[PDB]
């Protein structure tokens, strides 16, 4: 029993974290085989940030200008290139702790674990959702850039995020491991605000299913609804449209609890219209939307890696 | 910026997790040097549970009856003994991934990371507080027993908890790594309910300081209070007494924000008496008490390991 915001075991990612320094600036790198991936703004100074010419700046850097450290051991850089907003530093030593891995670009609404690092040393692990507005609500201080987000399926680590910058609203923007930003954000000190966010409706439904499984059932009403009628209410409360794909992905939770998805939609509709009246669901006083249907399944079936 | 419920990197603990099987029952073991620590109820069957005679049951077990697996590799047991509610299985191979470690008994109100495991394989990491009633609100399914709780200071892993059982209220009970239970709980299927819990006042104050640091300042009132007057209000709302020790441990957060501890107490007093009026603090609609003053400091200073 019990439901908790749960991260993946970070051990396989800990073994890939290195420190990258180019002159003044130091941040985190991801070491897989004989390549170190890091944000390209490592080559920017405190005076380049408004609109840095990354091509020009990189040209003036040698392999020897890049100080890469795996603990107290320096890795010799023998090649460097830029792919979008990330640098790829070729080193003469392959990471002996290189796990089975993939580079994926996740969808908005999907969740991943972040290993927060400073100077190539991991500080903590936490679970994030890619927001519909293509930001993440993380915990990142100065020198956190190059920290990665990931999912694990048995033995394979799927890297989906590398941290680049914070927006003035204190939310976070980054790239896939091909260095393409999530959302319209750019790696420079410019005027860029996140679009208005929305609640991940399918995730709220998943979390309500988690509540029932854990015996927190107070909110279940005697009603049903059409998908169309639910989505008209959802729209009013800034919830994203629930699609048949969403209904289908909720099937295992519906099968386990015996509650039809449109019946759970009816209970959610009432919670949105009437509020929670000072009550809690799984120890929360508001509706939680950063648990995917698979997150709920994993935590309620005990899938290991 | 940002504040998140953050676990320690689990890598050092992942390398210590093994599977222990004695006949019918399989659970998790902690492998340090040439000793495997696990709950003693591994030697109980489904018919022994009401009041198992652990001494009698253990006597009838051989070294060879204990099947210990580190992945797919069997560890040969060459000795076994019982210390309180844990077994110590001596194996012929020392764990090559044995980190620098200690066994501590934590105080109520203190926090630690849990590495949830099944069949010696880690599923997830999450942050817990030892409740004043000596339970933890974790996420544990069948076969989770032997999963450990820990803190990390630079290189040293301090093991403070091993999971044993769930209470009918869905809260969790376990032991230190000397096998002494936290609280009055026993490893058998008996009538044992957790005493009434209380809110960890010093932790709520720490979390309010975290909010101010992150720029969530709406709740700060223009008032102060005596420690004595605060504790009379706190008592009414089932908050534990705030001691001078608690005030002293909050000093760094008071120094950083410029808010005197008794001034923060005045703002907390108003929140308790008037509620939050539908508003949130660090994205929560109720007052959070599972962040220690040091947890807030670590996450707001970026301490690595
Ligand atoms: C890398 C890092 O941790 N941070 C950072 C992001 C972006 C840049 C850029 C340089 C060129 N284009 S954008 C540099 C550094 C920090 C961060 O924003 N730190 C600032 C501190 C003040 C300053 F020095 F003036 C400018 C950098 C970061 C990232 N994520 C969260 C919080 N801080
Ligand atoms: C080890 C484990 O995961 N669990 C467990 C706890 C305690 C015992 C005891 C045996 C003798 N004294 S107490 C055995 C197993 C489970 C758990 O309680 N599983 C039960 C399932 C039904 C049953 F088989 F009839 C009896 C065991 C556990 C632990 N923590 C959370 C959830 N489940």
């Amino acid at each position: 029993s019990g439901f908790r915001k749960m991260a993946f075991p970070s051990g396989k990612v800990e073994g890939c974290m290195v420190q990258v320094t180019c002159g003044t600036t130091t941040l985190n790198g991801l070491w897989l085989d004989d390549v170190v991936y890091c944000p390209r703004h490592v080559i920017c100074t405190s005076e380049d940030m408004l609109n840095p010419n990354y091509e020009d700046l990189l040209i003036r850097k040698s392999n020897h200008n890049f100080l890469v450290q795996a603990g107290n051991v320096q890795l010799r850089v023998i090649g460097h290139s830029m792919q979008n907003c990330v640098l790829k530093l070729k080193v003469d030593t392959a990471n002996p702790k290189t796990p089975k891995y993939k580079f994926v670009r996740i969808q908005p609404g999907q969740t991943f674990s972040v290993l927060a690092c400073y100077n190539g040393s991991p500080s903590g692990v936490y679970q994030c959702a890619m927001r519909p507005n293509f930001t993440i609500k993380g915990s990142f201080l100065n020198g956190s850039c190059g920290s990665v987000g990931f999912n694990i399926d048995y033995d394979c680590v799927s890297f989906c995020y590398m941290h680049h910058m914070e927006l003035p609203t204190g939310v976070h923007a980054g790239t896939d491991l091909e260095g393409n930003f999530y959302g319209p954000f750019v790696d420079r000190q410019t005027a860029q605000a996140a679009g208005t966010d929305t609640t991940i409706t399918v995730n709220v439904l998943a979390w309500l299913y988690a509540a029932v499984i854990n015996g927190d059932r107070w909110f279940l009403n005697r009603f049903t609804t059409t998908l169309n009628d639910f989505n008209l209410v959802a729209m009013k409360y800034n919830y994203e449209p629930l699609t048949q794909d969403h209904v289908d992905i909720l099937g295992p939770l519906s099968a386990q609890t015996g509650i039809a998805v449109l019946d759970m939609c009816a209970s959610l509709k009432e919670l949105l219209q009437n509020g929670m009246n000072g009550r809690t669901i799984l120890g929360s006083a508001l509706l939680e939307d950063e648990f995917t249907p698979f997150d709920v399944v994993r935590q309620c079936s005990g899938v290991t890696f």
